[PDB]
């Protein structure tokens, strides 16, 4: 391998992946790839991004060869840092990599869920360092963000962000690499959640599944395999595993590969993505990573090795797809407490409105640093006090605030100058206590002929000084 010729960019048609250049059927054989720590006190990236270590990666490469993959599942990637050697290197081996947009630290809250420019700002950070590789396969704009009935009102923000995505990579000069969603497998919200990714206008390209059905020795018919292909049968996107090899005991058989590229399975399923390479303390892993930083082979290794082996799925060519078939769902019905996930999705977040409020406020929190672990406790307090409509974000109802797209600092900034205008003292003094709140003395200098903030501030005025206290 010389260069990217050894992984031709899959493209997708329908219901299925195929080589851009020969046409030829697509199926993932894949493992999770991600490296855990091991930084916080020295301001490194509190995740570690592999794929921009050539160290690691080039370690790595040789034994993901020996298991068999062609594709690996990425979580997180430090944008501001090369891939090149590594992606080329996959490359060169012909593998191919799924990667999420978010970070453990950016991604959509599924607790309190927005769609905002912060996040919008990081996957296109991350959609831009990647999309020059042939070899990536797709995105992920989310993983499992709803995960039971409890929550199904974050499905609106990620199908949003599918939107955005795919929106900016058709504006983008880059390929037009497709963007999809990565689900958990809860009995209760399954159906829903597969439904409401292909419904109305806005659609993921492809659809992961994060399986642990299949537990040791078990079988198509008795493991739930038979019953999940049945559902999937003729949805209009590609589905996989984004995750398989239920761990409950060790060492792992990985029969499910035999089924999962088995006649039956290869008809509907485009293959799927063991979890996970790195044995870590959640007891997953194929390897061991050793003290001195070499790679001990574990038994699940050789297992997934044997079956990746003998798996030899029969595809069909685009021509054959094709033939006789040219590739509107309606989103599930809302029931209160079972699926609340609303058809009417946030905007497309506007960074030039909400950056005027981060020159025009009086009060202000600094992104840098800040523990977001207090954020809960800081809104109870300020929206007792003053009236957070304007940042409220409801999935349940589609009901969006003016602000409700700003990044959660300026959110709470807008708050608490909010709060000091009201309580009026004029003193400089921010009613939080929280290291990162500052008086913002840009504030108090006057907008000038012709303002881009002009509109924001009015909106901000209004608000500030129509309070409701008459």
């Amino acid at each position: 391998g010389v260069s990217f010729e050894k992984t031709p960019a899959i493209k997708i048609v329908g219901n299925k992946f195929f080589d851009s250049e020969s046409g030829e059927q697509f199926f993932i054989k894949g493992i999770a790839y991600q490296l855990q720590r091991s930084a916080n006190g020295a301001f490194e990236t509190s995740y570690i991004d592999a794929l921009a270590d050539p160290k690691i990666c080039l370690r790595d490469i040789p034994f993901l060869k020996m298991l068999g993959v062609n594709t690996l599942r990425v979580y997180a990637i430090d944008p501001t840092k090369s891939h090149d050697i590594c992606m080329e290197a996959l490359s060169a081996e012909g593998m191919y990599v799924l990667l999420d947009l978010s970070e453990p630290d950016i991604s959509i809250n599924r607790e309190n869920p927005s769609w905002d420019v912060h996040i919008f700002e990081r996957y296109k950070s991350v959609i831009d360092a990647m999309s020059s590789f042939p070899n990536l396969l797709g995105y992920f704009a989310g993983n499992q963000v709803t995960n039971d009935h409890t929550n199904t009102f974050a499905s609106p923000f990620v199908k949003a962000a599918i939107r955005d995505a795919k929106e900016y990579i058709s504006h983008s000069n880059h390929r037009k690499i497709p963007v999809g969603y990565s689900t958990n497998d809860d009995a209760m919200t399954r159906d829903n959640l597969a439904r409401y990714f292909v419904c109305g206008d806005v659609k993921a390209d492809f659809y992961g599944i994060n399986m642990y059905e299949w537990c040791g020795y078990s079988t198509y018919g008795t493991s739930g395999y038979r019953e999940r292909t049945k559902e999937f049968e003729g949805y209009p996107i590609p589905v996989f595993f984004s995750e398989f090899g239920c761990n409950l005991v060790r060492p792992r058989p990985f029969t499910e590969v035999s089924a999962l590229y088995g006649n039956k399975m290869s008809s509907v399923w485009s293959g799927g993505l063991a979890y996970m390479y790195f044995e870590e303390e959640n007891e997953y892993g194929v390897v061991k990573i050793n003290d001195n930083d070499g790679v001990d082979i574990l038994p699940d290794f050789k297992n997934l090795k044997k079956e990746f082996a003998k798996a030899d799925p029969k595809g069909i060519t685009e021509e054959e797809y094709l033939t006789a078939k040219e590739p509107s769902v309606e989103c599930p019905h809302i029931a209160v407490g079972v699926w609340e996930a609303n058809e009417k999705l946030p905007e497309t977040p506007d960074r030039s409105k909400c950056a005027c409020l981060d020159e025009i406020l009086p009060c202000e929190i600094v992104p840098f640093g800040a523990e977001s672990g207090k954020y809960e406790e800081y809104f109870s307090y300020l929206c007792s006090k003053v009236d957070c409509s304007d940042i409220l974000a409801n999935g349940k109802t589609g009901e969006y605030g003016e602000f409700s797209d700003c990044s959660v600092e300026q959110k709470l900034s807008l708050q608490l100058s909010k709060l000091y205008c009201k309580i009026g003292a004029n003193d400089r003094h921010c009613p939080l206590n929280d290291k990162n709140v500052y008086f913002n003395l840009e504030s108090l200098q006057p907008l000038t002929s012709e303002s881009i903030c002009k509109n924001v501030f009015d909106s901000i005025r209004n608000i500030t000084y129509n309070h409701g206290d008459y």
